[PDB]
């Protein structure tokens, strides 16, 4: 038509006007008119006590929403249908819920899995949780053997258990509860692709709660009782184990880790940086001196001097550096199909390489292979030392059963494969110095931010590999007929003339891959025969390959690393310090400590368990006490008043008005 | 502008140390693979800085020059051939040179671009209260007397 | 110089104590003040009429 | 020592404790105790009425800060030293300032240039400004013929005049006051490098006030009275003249500009885009047809059809396109030291080129040369058409006094210079199609964001030119001895062998500039002699040039354009639409309208009524501005409520309204 | 808490702050950071200082060079040094009517206070 009519499609009764006057007697604070209009009941025409607005409001919800306790006592003095107005007295954090606890299909606003203590934990109010725990209450355990209720109810149970007041109360120690809950919520967010950002939010909440309990630690020894509690530094090992990156860098914990790393240098962290370079240089130069001791006399000044974990680092890394200077020195010497162990250089090498292999097997004895293969540098050590085993095995196999052509060799002659795998193992060996950056404060966070962009790069090179397969199938399919010149070496590519570029598929992959860079020229796409159409179509395919790879995809990779590096650099210095305490805390243990070539060559238990246990529970009593005081202090300074606070003050003037006018009139 | 660039320089110099370790890495690899199969001492010119580019990965210093100039498109592919006929060492040397070009030119250089984006956004907030500080250093270097006689 | 600094510290303290007002954010405890100023006053006036 | 003592270094008296009880009688709201402790005066031991806290608070400031008007009436009933507690009653926007107006070296908190109406305008409260303007008041004029007071007082005067309530009140029309004040504050921020971000803030405030007065325009014709007020569309021309980029795109103004651009296509902006491409294609194809009309019959259907400004654009740009297709077609023809006018193609060209030159001189008649040289595309037209004059002049000079070597020419033979300048003028001519993007809604904001990054690029290439001069002086200084091979052509560079690269300074600048790209190889830095040290030092200088230019500076240019493009793309679509209404509004005027070859030729082939209208338009416009200022002031006073932030002093009001009331009720029951 | 009135109410009675220098470990760095956090407040520099420009400049220097010493608590000593560097700029913002400015920027205990301000890298004091 010309208009459109608007009718209430979904309509209740709604109310009687006398009942509307009764609900207008509440929401104003009338202690007189509500009492009269409630005593008019049991006549009982015609107002029922349990009257319901078009918008909820079961006549006791109004006495809670407009926070008035006298009308709650008046309505609970009579028989108002309470269920479930206790839960509505928990969202608003009204501590009139005492009156709903101590005394007395219908459109619940809440999902029927919600018990009072679950919604008490969701609102994170410490007082109401303590008021419920003194009565009951039990939470269901989440595990199991129609579908929205199951995942929703499981997320309400985990959302209730992850609150920092049912971990403050109702937990043996809240550090294990925060660590294990952060683990189960993280690994539970990986399980369910749906609700991922909510379980990650709850695991972040648990990871922040533990950091704030460390923030409430004053006066070490209170810190060292926490960071030693074995049910060494067992709680930091267990904290690194659960990837609690904010627990570490408390920053109170970095003083304990930093002094234990420096024990006991008098003021090393205050000296000039060049003096630090001289001391690290001459301590790094004397690495056979300190490490022949602890084999002669481990109870001595020098035998206790390599037990300092800063003296372990420099000089594990100094021994590693002389291995790398010696690999520099390997290629400047003597320059036979069967050799010796060549030269004297490799006769020097063999204890270093057997030292690294013993270091990796020894590292896989205590831990792994999950925690071993989790870190990428250990995988790189496996590839490096595996290529060292292949190299020395092909050198020994080369010494036997061979004796002498100069260069006309088999092309799979084991000397050549030994030298090639040896060179690849020198690349992987000398890229390990990048992993030595996490000890430095300037080169540290940089290295870890790059290492976190690598996983976003590796997601991108798969698309590029599909573009290589695409244009490689195209260009091979177009040029395997018109191009095969087998009449003269050199063959192309890696050649002065670049003859056959798109003949085979492998040479086509090499041609496109090197054509990322400006290393493959245009005369590559000619045909020895005269076919200008297939040359133009092949050159256009090569051109759209260069546009998609070099203009479209590579700048999308630049943009991707901009957005990734802006997300990474927020959480740097709390993720650099985590990897720095992994590197620091790899040198705290003993034996352990011998740099690479020199690595191989009873009622008192119950008394200590009750003493450490009650001591730790006393410290946690102090921390939970002052933490709850701290967060209840921080609930004030939020700099935002919701409108319902005005709904409180406006009633406190209104009801008072209807009391004073009740006394003067 | 000049002072914002001068404040990005200290973030660049932290990055070129990583790149120098990548040069030492692939230089040790490629020298270690090519000091046997490549030494042609029979004719000048020697390579590189040469019309033919003969011996590129022979010595370590020429290998550092070869990788450093291979940042730019100034070193070609026929560099990684052997005068002898060993296709496996040529392919492994060319793959090492290829992963050097990917790590240096696709991974690290665009990470340097991203690093200078995040640095230049942090710097340009505090520009014009840090330009004016260096401007009053330059101004206030000319207030004193004697001092004043041009060079 | 101490007279000039007397003037500057005087008007500076007046300036920052002026800027402590315009913060555009009221903490909840400000409501905990007004709510008592109505409440205690109530328990005084009811102490005089009853 | 071991401690450090803390003593009050800067100390007043401070107060008597009885006086402290008097100032404690205020700040609680005691109407009884203040009245008693004021009637104890004239005894007068020992409380003085004008008592001053250690922190200001001259005993009437407390009655204003804690907003209580009864204590202001009580204190002003007696003789309290008022000056200057009127000004303190303006910051808080207390409208008890009436009581400080109608009735009655000491540490003023305010700079002594501050009058009441200046600080009234700084707080932007409409009511207090109207309460002061009804009494006085005058503001000093800023111009002139020890130094902090002068710039501070000038910035308070301009800060007071730029407030949207002394432009709402106290102005003949607030659009001229907002436009001229935004101009004087912008061009005043350019003058003073100091206080730049404050005068730019005030000019932005004036530029927003005019946009909000356009936002209060309902019901055109109320809009068209505004946008036609000549003291055409004179107010939009005057608004583009003062660079009011937010006034334009009201978006109510873009409907008036958009309907006038389309007049009167029935629903052109609703059709399918390919149908729009067909209609623009066949209207663009018939550009001699519509433009031979308006010379035959300007009062006709076709003569009124080219008066449509959308039909002017396509097809000015269609004629320009056939000029560019004809420049494509110039290089596919015939391929003599003295020629004709070559070929028949250029015999077709000459009316187009004389049409562009007549278009630029005709454009410089009405306007310029400031507004002409302000836009860069007009400067590009000057360079383009100047190269066209040089080209046709060297073709005519080539036709005379020459006649026939094939190629062995003078190398400055005027045919070669004519062809080179002709090619450069074809680059500058065919880069004009980028300026045609502002009409399109997709290609429009992109082009203008790039054009705004260009000025940040040109600041960067000066540094790069200093790096070219640096490494050019180095490499020339190292290689002008060891490298000069004058025995064989070719010379290098632009050569198959690249012989002498760093010999002269000009060839060194070419060598480094082309070595930005991978176009110059390494064997360039050899010496014909055998000096390995100078070859290694020259190659290291070339290497650090490649690192500074290609790794350091070029990625700093990338980062610079990231930060610039993020700042630009906020203010896109309110700066694209400004340049779109410049392009639109260049086609509204008449004659004007004849596309390039047909501009000069008959077509080429190869009184009391003035006072009555001034009072009628003037009182009509003032009535419309009365409506707009009325509903605008109502709108902003509505928006002063919804700020979503309560300062603490609001709590200082309510807490007194309970307190003083308490000390009244307890005064009646006790 | 930076409240000027309560600080003046305490300074009229006592009070003394310990000096930070020295010859179990959380209390030492925490207490040193509370002492420097208390001395860096712009109301114990407004009161209780001979001139607050030397106190703001020297405190900003000791808090910056103290944040370089301790890698832990770096972002808190940098925050306090930024607070001291802003306090001096706001005291310059309260300077009306040169000659009041030139008395400040010439006070030798030339332009000695600007040389001493550039010396302590007070980049916001300048401008
Ligand atoms: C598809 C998944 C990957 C992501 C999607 C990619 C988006 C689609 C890519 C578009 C295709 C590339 C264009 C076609 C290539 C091509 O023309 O290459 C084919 C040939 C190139 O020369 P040949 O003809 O000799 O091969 O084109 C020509 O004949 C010459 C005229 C064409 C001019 C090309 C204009 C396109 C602009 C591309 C360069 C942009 C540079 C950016 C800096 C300003
Ligand atoms: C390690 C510390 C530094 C930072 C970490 C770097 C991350 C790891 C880098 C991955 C290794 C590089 C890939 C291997 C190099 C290589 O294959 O180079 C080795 C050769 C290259 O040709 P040759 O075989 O002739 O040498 O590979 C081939 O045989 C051809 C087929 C391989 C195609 C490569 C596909 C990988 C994609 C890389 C290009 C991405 C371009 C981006 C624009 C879209
Ligand atoms: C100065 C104002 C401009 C801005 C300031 C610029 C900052 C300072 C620039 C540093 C100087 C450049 C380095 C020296 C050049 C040079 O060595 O060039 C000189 C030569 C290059 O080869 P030649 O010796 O044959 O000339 O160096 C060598 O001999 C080879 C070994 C050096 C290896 C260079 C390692 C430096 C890393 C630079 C590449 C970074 C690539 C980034 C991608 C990961
Ligand atoms: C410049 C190019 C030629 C590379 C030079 C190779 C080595 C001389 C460099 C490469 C990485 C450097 C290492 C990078 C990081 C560290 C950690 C750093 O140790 C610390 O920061 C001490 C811990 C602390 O400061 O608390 C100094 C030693 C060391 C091993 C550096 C020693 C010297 C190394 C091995
Ligand atoms: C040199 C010769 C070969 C011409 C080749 C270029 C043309 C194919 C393209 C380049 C830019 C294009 C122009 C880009 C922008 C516009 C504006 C656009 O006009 C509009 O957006 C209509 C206004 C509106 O949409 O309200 C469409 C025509 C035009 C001139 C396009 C017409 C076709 C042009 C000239
Ligand atoms: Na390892
Ligand atoms: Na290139
Ligand atoms: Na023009």
């Amino acid at each position: 038509r010309d208009r459109i009519p608007l009718r209430i499609v979904r309509a209740e009764s709604e109310l009687s006007p006398s009942e509307k006057a009764y609900l207008n007697a509440v929401e104003k604070g009338d202690y007189a008119s509500v009492k009269k209009s409630l005593e008019e009941a049991e006549i009982y025409f015609k107002i029922n006590i349990n009257c319901i607005d078009p918008l909820g409001r079961t006549a006791l919800l109004i006495a809670i929403e407009n926070e008035n306790l006298e009308l709650i006592e008046l309505l609970l003095s009579f028989n108002v249908y309470v269920g479930d107005a206790l839960l509505h007295a928990i969202r608003k954090e009204v501590v009139g819920a005492v009156e709903l606890l101590l005394n007395h299909k219908q459109f619940s606003e809440f999902t029927p899995d919600i018990t009072p203590i679950i919604l008490a934990a969701h609102t994170n109010n410490y007082e109401i949780i303590k008021l419920l725990v003194q009565k009951g209450v039990s939470v269901p355990r989440p595990h199991e053997v129609d579908s929205l209720r199951h995942s929703r109810s499981r997320l309400n149970i985990y959302k209730a258990l992850a609150s920092p007041s049912l971990i403050a109360l109702s937990s043996e120690d809240p550090f294990l509860t925060a660590f294990q809950l952060s683990w189960e919520l993280q690994e539970l967010s990986k399980v369910e692709n749906e609700f991922k950002s909510e379980y990650e939010e709850l695991s972040r909440q648990c990871k922040q709660f533990a950091k704030d309990l460390l923030d409430q630690t004053r006066s070490s020894r209170e810190l060292e009782i926490i960071l030693n509690y074995r049910d060494d530094l067992a709680r930091l090992k267990l904290a690194i184990k659960y990837r609690q990156k904010e627990f570490v860098a408390q920053p109170n914990c970095q003083q304990l880790l930093a002094s234990r790393w420096y024990d006991e240098f008098p003021g090393w962290r205050r000296r000039h940086w060049a003096v630090k370079m001289v001391t690290c240089f001459i301590i790094g130069l004397l690495f056979p001196v300190f490490s022949v001791c602890y084999l002669i006399a481990p109870k001595s000044p020098l035998g206790l001097f390599i037990r300092k974990p800063f003296i372990k680092f420099i000089c594990h890394t100094a021994s590693y550096l002389t291995f790398l200077f010696l690999l520099l020195l390997a290629s400047q010497h003597i320059d036979n199909r069967q050799g010796p162990p060549p030269t004297i250089v490799e006769w020097m090498i063999l204890p270093w390489v057997l030292g690294f292999i013993w270091g990796e097997i020894k590292q896989m004895w205590d831990g792994g292979l999950q925690d071993y293969i989790h870190d990428w540098w250990n995988l790189m050590d496996f590839v490096m030392n595996s290529l060292y085993l292949a190299t020395i095995s092909l050198k020994i196999v080369a010494f036997v059963k061979y004796s002498n052509p100069r260069e006309s060799w088999d092309m799979w002659h084991p000397t050549l494969v030994a030298e090639a795998l040896f060179a690849i193992a020198n690349i992987f060996s000398s890229l390990r110095l990048i992993s030595l950056f996490t000890a430095n404060s300037h080169l540290g966070p940089l290295q870890i931010s790059l290492g976190r962009m690598l996983l976003d790069i590796l997601k991108f090179l798969f698309i590029y590999c599909l573009v290589l397969l695409a244009f490689a199938n195209g260009l091979n399919q177009l040029y395997f007929y018109y191009e095969e010149t087998k009449g003269l070496s050199c063959k192309g590519i890696r050649c002065e003339k670049q003859n056959n570029a798109f003949s085979t598929l492998f040479e086509t992959l090499q041609s496109l891959f090197w054509s990322i860079f400006g290393l493959i020229n245009l005369y590559v796409t000619n045909v020895k025969a005269q076919h200008e159409f297939t040359e133009f179509v092949g050159a256009t395919m090569f051109g759209t390959y260069n546009v998609i790879s070099l203009v479209v995809l590579l700048n999308m990779l630049i943009a991707m690393m901009n957005n990734s590096y802006q997300l990474i650099a927020d959480h740097a210095d709390i993720e650099w310090k985590f990897a720095r305490t992994k590197l620091w805390m790899s040198y705290f243990e003993e034996g352990g400590t011998l740099p690479t070539p020199f690595n191989v060559i009873i009622g008192r238990r119950a008394a200590d368990n009750l003493r450490r246990h009650h001591q730790y529970q006393e410290v946690m009593r102090n921390l939970v006490k002052r933490y709850v005081a701290a967060m209840i202090r921080e609930a004030k300074t939020e700099e935002g008043l919701t409108e319902e606070n005005v709904k409180e003050l406006k009633q406190d003037i209104s009801s008072f008005r209807f009391e004073v006018l009740g006394l003067l009139r």
